[PDB]
DNA sequence: CATGTAAGCAGTCCGCG
DNA sequence: GCGGACTGCTTAC
């Protein structure tokens, strides 16, 4: 097999790498690496090194790596610049992997790992590590098997073994239900002592090695915990044996707190998953403990105990080592559903950079952009330090704030990386400049054409027509495989539609699930065969068919992350190629882009409808526009169609058959007019959105810009079996938000959308009703808590200070010496209820860490001094006000001359 | 050592015979 | 009690 490196770290002047040999194995070898750098020189000269605008250079080969280092520094100081690879471990990798890499996951070692810690004293800081780890679960991908570590005897309890015969039986049994798939994976260790539990897990580790370390949390609890606990008990040295060349980083950051450690382990590639999660998922949520995130993955219930944590080794350590195993079992299911550990393995492989790079959207495009660059022998410009200066981004329509009963929706496909390929945009491609006019002339084909000889953008930029650059042709292949997988990701949704079809009349039958492959639209022939399955394999079916959509959307919206990343480096002042003209080039040219097409559409519409200058357009935000189709279905009649599907079909083959090919139009004479180097603007019908046909629902609404909700029978293809709405930017869209009101809020604009105001007003009406039974954590606002400690005048609110950080204060004050209660995290997010005057938190809100109770001490004061009338009124009214007076509809019936009869 | 900007809404402070 | 300037937070793209 080709090799492939595992980790890379540079020591002094050492590059000292994990690899992966021709056979196989696990390998590791220090290199005394030899860098190069570049600098200019004159023409005369033959060389075959070219900067990236063709100027000649001449190669500096260094002994060592410091003397590189040491050479930049004198450059800097006399004034010239010192091209090449300055993080030296890219130019290793680089000369050491000269071709495409293929990797093999089987052979690279993914660790998942958790450890518990009682502390009869509040939350165990990973800085102090002063009490006891008393279980350590490991799983090891290559052996995939859970090694358990267990503390029988500590200074806070000695307790029996812990056993997986009770562990394996149902929870209404008495068992932890210990999923049965894993366990004969589970290698059980008792320990006496925590010396020789943690000598163990050393040797363990030495034979072990994580690779990619992973796991929830671990980068800021478990592992500076252990690197800490062995550090205290055995001495610095033995706690540097978690890394496998015996180097360390702490990085310290204190506040107006305590003082919390990142361990640096040279040689592994931690990958916490909270950090995955958060990047890859597109989500946000109101908490991130693994109870919540599993829930809402995976859907199953959260994992119940009697008493507090700090007992429940005591208590129940039969319970207690199941529930450790459990939590890092549930990071591996969830990984198994979102495929985040193959993204950054591709991506992190891909860009020939340390894995855990993959966070960073500037060290993957430099490294993928050198690596091209090196290619062609090109040397690449040193990095620059650029003051932080503001620029502007897209556009974004006002609209009339309305009901809007039939609508229809075009976007661009992958618009910045379009413009980029389309207009030829890198640092070496600019050919000058010209003089501009106003943007609205360009809009309107008034202002005289730019250039016939360059490729140009309405910011005043021209590039050449006739060269590649490095920045489109990189994006464009990642834009290659990011449509591939979006390709099966749509595929698995139709299929899923036409599974949900097939189960309204379920088969009764003893059957099996097909055996197909999801990312390809089922043939005529496997759409016979579902119609005559049974319920049980229909839904085994979807449930396949929906991992295989949620394998596609991870892949293809964290390449288009990528791609578009490009796009907003050239504006982030730390990127190689930083330059706010070609930043600037994208974000105006696609303003120009909507703003043309609009014009173009409203032309379109009024001249097929035998009108002049109304408004068909009602909408646009960036590289979409919201066409109002009332017109289209009155142009026809209502009355001619026979059901909503009927409609729906109309307007799909309206929009593909004449719009779409006027788009098209459209965009090819923008091309022409800016002397593009290629035609890539490419606007697709998104959403048909409208009532049932015969109903009194309204279809959407807008309240304002970034605000508005559809009701939608087809999305980019995907004709549903049942209605969706789709709901931009509304409160229901808001992780702060209350859980509860989100529900209550999305089946109000539900009942708007497809039934009308008589069916919102009985449901706001039993909303109101009941909104004082609900659970008060479904119904408690959320808010992330940043600069707490700002605010916090010897535990009162100092000036300005923001409701969410007073609700903490009064917190910290209701739980003031009371060792047993969660601290607030800065940073983290909280709960908050607002409260009633006069009660005994001396304050007008509470607030606590989210996804947990609130401590049973001030819980039931809680409880009796929540007010409802605050919240019903901030959260649900409010919103509701803001999107029926935008409807032009009521959600309570007004006073009128009919009170006076008797109905 | 590290993608971008546009823009809505809740909240605090201040002005208000 | 509300609106205007301002911060904080969050979402749309
Ligand atoms: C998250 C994020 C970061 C940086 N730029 C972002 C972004 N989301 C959108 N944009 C910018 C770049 C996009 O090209 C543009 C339009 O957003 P849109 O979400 O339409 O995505 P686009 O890239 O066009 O991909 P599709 O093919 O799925 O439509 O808005
Ligand atoms: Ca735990
Ligand atoms: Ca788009
Ligand atoms: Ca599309
Ligand atoms: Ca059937
Ligand atoms: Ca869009």
């Amino acid at each position: 097999m080709k090799e492939f490196y595992l980790t890379v770290e540079q020591i002094g002047d050492s590059i000292f790498e994990r690899y992966i040999d021709s056979n196989g194995r696990e390998r590791t070898r220090e290199v005394e690496y030899k860098p190069s750098l570049f600098a200019h020189c004159p023409e005369s000269q033959a060389t075959k090194y070219f900067d990236i605008y063709g100027k000649p250079c001449t190669r500096k080969l260094f002994a060592n790596m410091r003397d590189a280092s040491q050479w930049i520094k004198r450059m800097e100081d006399i004034g010239l610049e010192a091209l090449g690879m300055d993080d030296f471990k890219l130019a290793y990798l680089s000369d050491t992997y000269n071709y495409e890499i293929k990797y093999d996951h089987t052979k690279i070692r993914v660790a998942n790992f958790d450890i518990e810690v009682t502390s009869p004293d509040g939350f165990p800081e990973p800085s102090q590590a002063k009490h006891p780890i008393d279980a350590i679960t490991h799983y090891d991908s290559i052996d995939d098997r859970f090694y358990v570590f267990d503390l029988l005897n500590s200074p806070y309890g000695n307790v029996e073994e812990w056993s997986i015969e009770i562990a394996a039986k149902l929870q209404e049994q008495g068992g932890d239900e210990v999923p049965s798939e894993i366990i004969d994976k589970i290698i059980y260790m008792p320990f006496d002592n925590e010396k020789e539990l943690l000598m163990e897990y050393l040797n363990f580790w030495q034979q072990k090695t994580p690779v990619i370390l992973t796991g929830w949390n671990v980068e800021s609890f478990a592992i500076p915990y252990v690197y800490n606990r062995i550090k205290n008990i055995f001495g610095e040295s033995t706690a540097k044996r978690l890394s496998p060349h015996r180097k360390t980083r702490v990085k310290v950051i204190e506040n107006m707190y305590g003082s919390r450690e990142i361990i640096t382990l040279f040689g592994i590639s931690v990958l916490d998953y909270i950090d995955l999660y958060k990047k890859f998922s597109f989500t946000n949520q109101p908490s991130y403990s693994l109870d919540y995130i599993s829930e809402f993955e995976l859907n199953v219930g959260k994992l119940k105990y009697d008493g507090p944590i700090s007992k429940l080794r005591e208590s129940n350590h039969q319970r207690y080592i199941s529930y450790n195993i459990i939590a890092v079992y549930r990071v591996l299911q969830i990984d198994a559903k979102r495929q985040f550990i193959n993204l950054s393995l591709d991506m992190g492989y891909y860009a020939k950079i340390q894995i855990q790079s993959v966070f960073s959207p500037i060290k993957t495009w430099d490294a993928i952009i050198f690596n091209s660059l090196k290619e062609q022998n090109k040397v690449i410009p040193q990095g620059r330090s650029h003051p932080v200066q503001p620029y502007p981004g897209a556009f974004v329509k006002e609209p009339i704030p309305n009901r809007y009963k039939y609508v229809m929706s075009f976007d661009l496909t992958s618009l910045y990386p379009s413009i980029i390929r389309q207009v030829n945009i890198s640092p070496e491609t600019i050919a000058g400049t010209f003089k501009v006019a106003p943007l609205h002339d360009y809009i309107n084909a008034v202002a005289e054409r730019p250039s016939d000889v360059y490729s140009c953008s309405p910011n005043g930029m021209m590039y050449y027509k006739d060269r590649d650059g490095v920045v489109p042709t990189e994006i464009t292949k990642v834009f290659n495989q990011r449509k591939e997988h979006k390709g099966y990701m749509l595929a698995a949704q139709r299929n899923g539609e036409i599974i949900k079809e097939a189960l309204h009349n379920p088969n009764l039958s003893v059957d099996e699930p097909l055996d197909v492959d999801y990312r390809f639209d089922f043939s005529d022939e496997i759409k016979e065969k579902i119609k005559k399955l049974s319920a049980k394999s229909l839904n085994e079916m979807l449930f396949r068919a929906q991992r295989t959509e949620v394998a596609g959307m991870t892949a293809q919206i964290n390449r288009k992350a990528l791609i578009n990343g490009l796009a907003g480096a050239l504006g982030n002042v730390w990127f190689r190629y930083y330059d706010l003209r070609n930043a600037t080039a994208i974000t105006t040219f696609g303003q120009m882009a909507l703003q043309w097409i609009e014009r173009k559409v409203n032309e379109y519409l009024n001249e097929v409808c035998g009108t002049e200058g109304e408004a068909f357009v009602l909408y646009g935000d960036t590289d979409s526009i919201y066409v109002s189709a009332d017109k289209i279905i009155d142009k026809v009649g209502e009355s001619k169609f026979r059901d909503t599907n009927h409609w729906v079909d109309f307007l799909d083959k309206f929009a593909r058959e004449r719009m779409e090919p006027a788009i098209d139009r459209g965009f090819r004479e923008m091309c022409e007019y800016m002397n593009n180097k290629q035609h890539l603007m490419f606007m697709d019908r998104e959403a048909i959105a409208g009532p049932p046909l015969g109903s009194k629902g309204i279809g959407g609404f807008w309240t304002g810009k970034k605000r508005y909700a559809l009701n939608v029978w087809d999305m980019e293809g995907t004709r549903y079996a049942e209605p969706k709405l789709k709901i931009m930017g509304l409160e229901t869209q808001k992780s702060s938000t209350p859980k509860a009101v989100q529900k209550a809020l999305k089946e109000c604009i539900r009942r708007m959308l497809q039934e009308g105001e008589e069916s919102l007003q009985e449901y706001f009406k039993e909303f109101e009703k009941e909104f004082r039974q609900l659970n008060y954590i479904s119904i408690a606002s959320v808010s992330s808590a940043n600069n707490i400690a700002k605010y916090d005048v010897g535990g009162f609110p100092g000036p300005k200070c923001p409701f969410h950080i007073r609700g903490i204060l009064t917190y910290n004050r209701a739980i003031k010496g009371n060792i047993d209660a969660p601290q607030v995290v800065e940073g983290e997010k909280v709960y908050v209820l607002p409260l009633r005057e006069g009660n005994p938190f001396g304050d007008k809100c509470i607030a606590w860490p989210s996804g947990t109770e609130i401590t049973d001490l001030i819980k039931d004061d809680v409880l009796h001094w929540m007010d409802y009338t605050v919240l019903l009124e901030k959260t649900f009214i409010k919103p509701l006000e803001g999107f029926t007076s935008a409807a032009k509809l009521d959600y309570e019936k007004k006073a009128s001359l009919f009170d006076m009869f008797d109905f």
